[PDB]
């Protein structure tokens, strides 16, 4: 199989005998194939950045093992020369601990896996706008990638009502370093969807939410470049591309 670097594949198997799936030693959850009672899925992403070039998995049974081969693709982003090298930058400490808190308290939010679907069906974008600027964006120097846009920005006068992507519990809403002012939602399965530089938040955390329920109000909190929402999915443990991903999903959950 081959798989672009920043996406996710939602993996295939039997469940009759099934016992284990694995990426060397790291384990990889499972989850029940919709449609199909003979099948089970996992979600398996790369990252963007430094990824394998090649993957092996093994799903193991009671009577055998399946090796599994993914190669990882680098697709057609977008990507500009950086004129100089992204060397150590030099922040306030006061602004290295807050980043340093706000990563440890995510870490962990990330590692909470949700066994279960706490989802209804196919995931709606969060407001009826357009991307203005697309995921995996990338800056390179001497062709390798210093940094990339994790997300997708939606155009978004400020203020315009934010919609969840689909139903979950909340995880984070706050205001947060690189975020601004955002909500994290956990969809189960260890699928999340995350909203950033809103004005205005309008859940708290382990609130209960529907698809197409308002979440907040967007803004420009956190932002260099002016007013939008920025939408991100974390799954397989790692920054996919949204829009990449809604489209996966839904093909698998939409009825
Ligand atoms: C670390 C940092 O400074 N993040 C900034 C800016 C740009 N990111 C870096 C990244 O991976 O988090 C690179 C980047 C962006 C665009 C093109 C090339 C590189 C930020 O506001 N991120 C939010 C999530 C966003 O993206 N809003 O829109
Ligand atoms: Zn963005």
């Amino acid at each position: 199989m081959e798989l672009i670097k920043g996406q996710a594949l939602f993996l295939e198997l039997d469940k009759k005998d099934f016992l284990s799936l694995k990426n060397n030693d790291k384990n990889i959850p499972t989850f029940a194939h919709p449609k199909n009672q003979e099948k089970i899925l996992a979600i398996f992403s790369l990252p963007y950045k430094n990824p394998p070039q090649n993957t092996k998995l093994i799903a193991f049974y009671k009577d055998k093992k399946e090796e599994i081969f993914i190669k990882t693709l680098e697709g057609n982003y977008k990507s500009e020369k950086l004129q100089v090298e992204n060397k150590k930058i030099f922040p306030p400490k006061t602004i290295q601990e807050r980043i340093a808190k706000e990563l440890k308290e995510a870490n962990a939010i990330y590692s909470s896996y949700t066994p279960k679907a706490l989802f209804n069906g196919a995931f709606n974008i969060p407001l009826n706008s357009f991307i203005t600027s697309d995921f995996g964006k990338a800056r390179t120097f001497n062709e390798k990638v210093a940094s990339y846009h994790s997300g997708t920005d939606f155009r978004a006068a400020t203020g315009t009502p934010i919609y969840a992507a689909n139903s979950g519990v909340v995880k984070i809403a706050k205001d947060r370093y690189f975020a601004g002012n955002s909500v994290v939602i956990d969809h189960g399965f260890g699928i999340y969807s995350q909203y950033y530089h809103l004005s205005k938040i309008d859940v708290k955390v382990g609130q209960k939410i529907k698809k197409g329920e308002l979440i907040g109000l967007s803004g420009a909190s956190g932002r260099v470049s002016g007013p939008a929402l920025h939408f991100g999915i974390l799954a397989g443990g790692k920054q996919v591309d949204p829009l990449d991903f809604v489209s996966k999903f839904n093909a698998i959950f939409q009825l």
